[PDB]
């Protein structure tokens, strides 16, 4: 959370995935926009996303993250998905 340190760097997320996918889309429909602006458009785009899509995305993140997950002592993972 927010204790007092900026994590090294996270992988991605179901949302961060759609942004990395629609990134160009937005950037295109709005090149002038800024990393903040284009990111403000993606948000909504996501905010207006179905589950099926989120699912696949979530998997990608749940898959991309795990991969990254290596040197993490304080982590969570219950016996259900393996």
């Amino acid at each position: 959370g927010s204790s007092g340190s900026s994590g090294a760097r996270r992988p991605m997320n179901a949302f961060l995935l759609f942004c990395k996918r629609h990134r160009s889309l937005v950037r295109q429909e709005h090149p002038r926009l800024d990393n903040r602006g284009a990111t403000k458009i993606l948000a909504d785009w996501w905010a207006v996303l179905d589950p099926k899509e989120k699912q696949k995305y979530t998997d990608m993140a749940k898959e991309y993250k795990d991969a990254f997950m290596k040197a993490n002592p304080g982590y969570r993972s219950g016996p259900s998905s393996g």
